[PDB]
């Protein structure tokens, strides 16, 4: 069973969380929490169980918080999941996760592969 460093792992993930970061527009509704009060949706939490975002997944690359690869990947998928979830299929918050994804999937899959 491999263990993971945790300078290494974050020195191998970190592209894939930049090439997110770097789309533009398409980052810009996950660069930081959905905050339902600032927002006044109410709602939000009601279906959302388990907010993430970009900036908290930084944060715990940065901290040592992803002991495994997958912990990382999870993350990634919780916060799409999270936006699918939530939002109009046409809205430009559900069009914008649509390509964070297909950005992501092009950039773990080699990753993954080189870990492992
Ligand atoms: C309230 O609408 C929003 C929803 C979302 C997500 C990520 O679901 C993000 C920014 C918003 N302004």
């Amino acid at each position: 069973k491999k263990i993971f460093k945790p300078e290494e792992l974050r020195q191998a993930l970190m592209p894939t969380l930049e090439a997110l970061y770097r789309q533009d527009p398409e980052s810009l509704p996950f660069r930081q929490p959905v905050d339902p009060q600032l927002l006044g949706i109410p709602d939000y939490f009601d279906i959302v169980k388990n907010p993430m975002d970009l900036s908290t997944i930084k944060r715990k690359l940065d901290t040592g918080q992803y002991q495994e690869p997958w912990q990382y990947v999870d993350d990634v998928w919780l916060m799409f999941n999270n936006a699918w979830l939530y939002n109009r299929k046409t809205s430009r918050v559900y069009k914008f996760c649509s390509k964070l994804a297909e950005v992501f999937e092009q950039e773990i899959d080699p990753v993954m592969q080189s870990l492992g």
